[PDB]
DNA sequence: TTTTTTTTT
DNA sequence: TTTTTTTTT
């Protein structure tokens, strides 16, 4: 039996009776002759016909078009159109359905055209050059059928480009999300908004660990939302040593060393004070499963009050899925639940996609870089990259740059090596 | 439960089929049951700031209370106040510095 | 059928009636409930019971204990104890038998305990955390059963250590074996004693070939025993060129070169004289089998008079056994026959375990080194290692050190590069 | 119960033996390998035997009965009953070496007939590998028979005295092969018969120059006939090279050239220039030659090219050796001196660019004369 | 059934009645007992017998010998000899036939001798050393049977060598083939003769491409024969740029650059003139099959007039035969058709066997070098190698040497780097 | 293996 | 291949 998909096919028509916008998209991919069941042929034919006449797409009108043709009792009456309206899963995916229809339609041709070649292979056995030629032509003809040609004209890109730069300059406003004590970003972010799968990525030198912490951190001090930190690589207290140095302005080296002064003891004794009243919730578990990240984020919201979730680099999360080298897919499965999680707890799941191997080895950022990491870019409502380069003159620091490469509806920080912090 | 019973049964049918790998089997028999059960943390007994305060005290006074294991080298005796119980210690080095010298050392003064 | 070994089991009991020392060892490894046959249970139970009461272990006493219990006609009467006394191969290996009993006993448990888990797997399906926990506990319980715990206390090591150093200093005496013209070693060796599998090992630079030769050599000159030399790598006359240079004090280079003087011709003409009356028996066959080494050593003893056997590095002997990379085992099979051969010809089979690859590559000795070579250390009644390091001032020589790492009931030589010899 | 070669009884003894005195094993093990035994039960039992050995456990009726039953072949190896049988069988254990010895023999004869039969069934099944087959047919029978030394004729001091004389007087008695270079003529007094000679070197020193050299002074001044096998050049380049050195275009060339040609024309040299060669043809032809014209020498131009083994699975050591050895062998068979040429490169270039006797496996395989530079002889 | 080949066997005899020279060769390889069919035994026996008596080999005489013996009605009468004369494919290959006879004869023995060993394997089971010995002897005996011993005596080589040098000096003459505007070679070649598979080989640095072109070239200018050039690696006009620089004496660099003068424009405008009236026929097809080279060479001869064929390095020709790494054979199949093609168009198929990998890598020529490339040496009636080495003083050039290593019945050129040409 | 690759921080 | 990996200095 020829490739076909009634189940998909009938799902398409139904999509149209569930919402006219359906037809528009549909007509983009198929043509009446693409459907397999004759009935569906006429019914589509009918439909696009009425949509042309100005008549909006709907049950009645087509019933009309159809009847008009002497085709109703043919395609099974409205009764089936009723059914039709029922046959779809959800119009919002009407594209796919149609595609699937298109494919089963195209393969038909790869087969019919081919089969016809074989029949001719045996018949005209009296001029083969010709035979070969059209055998080439024909086949190519099969490929050039998928209603392709989606060239994004330059006019559409520019308008988009200029509209992006205007919002850029119009972005003077009042935060409506979790305030990020970083005026520059803050002016961009407009507040780390809730339900947003937040991803920030970069190269080694741990430059990232510091930035997330410092966020969750400055977030725990000022905002009154509770924050969660998933530093798999970094331990409970290891992390806290990093923010204690940061909030108190202590030379942690001076501290790890225990080489602390009496004023340093202060700053030290002081940083703690800050967090005491803070709301920081860590978890340094070796490597957990997305299934657990959920149980603990979700449970807290219901217990105390969830606001942020900073997981220290996703790559190191264990994927319950199927093993042995399908990380492209593995990450695809977990990074996708995170996006599903930015939704449930109505909070921003900021994640830091970082690296070691490929980024460090590329010694001598943008989208294609994390795309290698795969489909995180799609789930993410916001993707940001950290970029910093490596005078002998003092007043020692290093200006790091924030290059946010994406944001659904949408910087620079100086870094401090002595306390591993960040300043505006 | 299914995979639980499945592994257990593995050992079973195994015991009979390898009458000459007793040391081995036992070690992998443990292995097998262990591999069906692990997920999250446990322990024996039924905030980090605190832990970081308790830590700071130890860094400050250089004191202690009810315990004792003298490295025999105040240097270390100072940076631990005793080789705490249930702790895993490690001393890495390159050949001929006395990795073993040291080892015997401690255990010697201990 | 549950793991069990009557054949082994009954061999154990019998071992005890063949010698009470048996029971001691046995009780170390098993417990009555370890035996499979009920009969053997009671009989062991009985036995250790009487051994406790002071009553020495033997046939009668247990017959007693047993009867006393109302158990004789049960365990098959003395008739079986008679049998029992018969069932063993040789008490001296009573350990093994018992072990084997222990194992078959332990696996029983790995199986019983496991089987019980499965039954519970299906039954209590109402609290699994608990289930898993005890499933962990139980299993571990199976491993901690082999009556282990053989910690060599420091007191026992020290006494041994001090007793080793006293014999060290009390070793002033008269040789009772083949005299080795090397007073230092000689003072240690007390004479290369007969029936001793003698192994001396080291690194490249052929430093060994010289030392064995010089032994067999100084052994052929002074002692009146006949000596055999198996230099597979070195040829008939090649070897003799090395001792001729050694006994005459000739600059063999001067000799290979033929650059000999009239006084040198003398030494030359002289060294030979020495050996003429000597008794040196070489064989430089490419690589022979242990089966041949035997036929020629054995045949000589019966023909002329065997005393020593210096085989130039064992590694190069061909193992009749099974091929393609089981040298660990290969050597294990041949090195083991050599030890069997130190026994038959009542002579010392001195061998030089040497090397090229692993020793030279370790540029920048002790037991673990030859242990890699495998179980030569066990067969050897004596293992010795040669250790030498590599001023511009003349009076040219190099002090080599002899580090004997082992000896059943138990040095330094200066080396001479000009004549490839050894001096006290 | 079937009939080819087999002494079941002997085997039973050997097994039995081990059982009676563990020592039996270790002695038997010096002569037999599991495979040796005729049938399955035994085969594996001796194995078990051998197995418990390695473990380090003492072999005896238990550990064997245990191991055997441990490797689940007990009930069908005979079970304990048959086991005990072989056991109670032997009365003592100090003759075992005898029975063992027979068992082996049977093993030989069986495997002897087995190989022979291989060729057989082969001859028919490979009507298109005649050269090959013959060469491996030899191979196969040879591989069943070798162990210790042989020869033709029915103390080393002596040999080292006879050697010293040769080193002293620099004399000789009844023999002769003039290297044509007293240097060598002095360090040999003649390239002795049945000797395998080797001259190793790096590219462009004249490995081939030399080769032709000797054979040149040998066929010109002596009645001996030298044959040369060249693998990288044609009979011309050689002979050209020959009268080229024999003559040391202008008229002085014409005259000096004719003089050389006449002299070397009368000379008896024999060449062969074939792509690659087999040591076996070399001998094939050289045996016939020595019977048709008789000759006293043979020069080979670098053997690495003598791909003659057959299977081709070996390094620079195995096929090179099989050749080297086959060479010596050849020499001994012909009673003449075989001089080959070989090459080194990476080692010497390694040192000489930045600013040996090991780098020649063939010589390590079996030559009794290596030369750079001599390094082996049965100084510079 | 024993190896045998009647079909081959009877082909042999017949070869003899087709030409007495046959017998000579035959007797070289076989002996009457080598043939399998008895009949053929006597018939050969007979034959060589009469050839000995002086009586020439032929039908009648043997019929005689045969009858004389009382053997005719035995071997099937002349009737079969008649047949015999018929049974061969072509005497000229009589060797092979015989060989094949020899082999089937030899294997018989490898089998008979072996089989006899097995029978004795079971019989004399009373002295095996002996058995093994003769089992060695016997087998070797089988190998030493192929009537080998083809030692090319030095006398035969020398005469050949002196006859080669005399023709060398007697080669003063008038060309009778296609004149090659290269007096030196020309004096050797005596004119690139027709029906000759002409091969010239060498190392990289394209030193060859220039030499072939310059030939075909100087051949197209002076001779009036038409020339074909198959530069697979080099393109249509790419090639012509190389000869235009050559015939006009232009600094092609000056030309590629377009940096041409007014006098240069001349030479430029001039070189073309030359070829305008020339007859050069190129084809730079990517890689063609020998099947096409034929259709185009052959078709031209019939259309305009074929004379030469210079294919720019054979290695790069596509072999229709069977794939994936049997180039030794691949080339063997095509290089062999070329030789077949030097024959059909009665012209010289000059080819340039060149290289990249093995020749360049051999940094620090003769027959063994191309022999690696395989059996081109046999098909080629003429093989030539180009050899050139690599003062700061001007009058800039480089003397290349021509070392022709072969020629059925049988130099130096200075090179020019500025115009990529060749001069006498 | 009667349209199909059921484990190993 | 109806409880099982029978060569290659």
């Amino acid at each position: 039996i020829p490739p076909q998909s009634i189940e998909a096919e009938q799902a398409v028509l139904g999509a149209v009776f569930l919402d006219p916008t359906a037809l528009t998209l549909a007509s983009e991919r198929l043509i009446p002759e693409d459907f397999y069941r004759a009935a569906h042929q006429k019914i589509f034919h009918a439909m696009l016909r009425v949509a042309d006449k100005g008549e909006p797409v709907d049950l009645v009108t087509v019933t009309a078009e159809l009847a008009a043709l002497e085709q109703l009792e043919e395609v099974g009456g409205v009764s089936y159109l009723s059914e039709l309206a029922d046959s779809v899963p959800t119009a919002a995916n009407v594209e796919y359905y149609a595609r699937i229809v298109e494919e089963k339609s195209l393969l038909r041709r790869l087969i019919r055209t081919a089969t016809s070649i074989a029949q001719d292979g045996y018949t005209r056995e009296d001029e083969i050059d010709v035979l070969l030629d059209e055998a080439e032509r024909k086949i190519m003809e099969v490929s050039q059928r998928k209603h392709s040609g989606a060239f994004k004209n330059i006019k559409d890109v520019l308008v988009q480009t200029y509209d992006n730069i205007e919002m850029l300059h119009n972005r003077n406003g009042d935060i409506t999300g979790i305030p990020t004590g970083f005026t520059e970003l803050d002016r961009m972010t407009s507040g780390f908004q809730r339900s947003d799968l937040i991803i920030v990525a970069a190269r080694p030198s741990v430059g990232k660990t510091a930035f997330a912490l410092n966020i969750a951190q400055n977030v725990a001090t000022k905002t009154n939302e509770n924050v969660a930190i998933f530093s798999l690589e970094m331990s409970a207290q290891q992390l806290v040593m990093r923010m204690l140095c940061a909030e108190g302005n202590i030379n942690a080296q001076n501290l790890r060393t225990g080489k602390l002064t009496p004023e340093d003891w202060g700053k030290l004794t002081m940083a703690m004070g800050s967090l005491s009243n803070a709301g920081i919730y860590i978890d340094d578990t070796p490597s957990i499963r997305v299934s657990d990240i959920r149980a603990k984020c979700r449970r807290l919201k219901q217990e105390s009050g969830l606001g942020m979730v900073v997981i220290d680099y996703l790559q190191l999360i264990q994927g319950s899925g199927r093993n042995r080298e399908n990380r492209q897919q593995e990450v695809s499965e977990i990074s996708r639940s995170l996006k599903a999680l930015a939704r449930e707890l109505e909070v921003p799941v900021i994640a830091l996609s970082q690296l070691s191997r490929s980024v460090e080895q590329r010694q001598d950022p943008m989208m294609s870089d994390l795309r290698e990491s795969g489909s995180i870019e799609q789930d993410a409502d916001i993707v940001a990259f950290l970029y910093r380069d490596d005078n002998k003159d003092s007043e020692n620091k290093n200006i790091i740059e924030i290059i946010i490469a994406k944001q659904r509806n949408g910087v620079q920080l100086a870094f401090i090596k002595e306390y591993n912090k960040f300043v505006n």
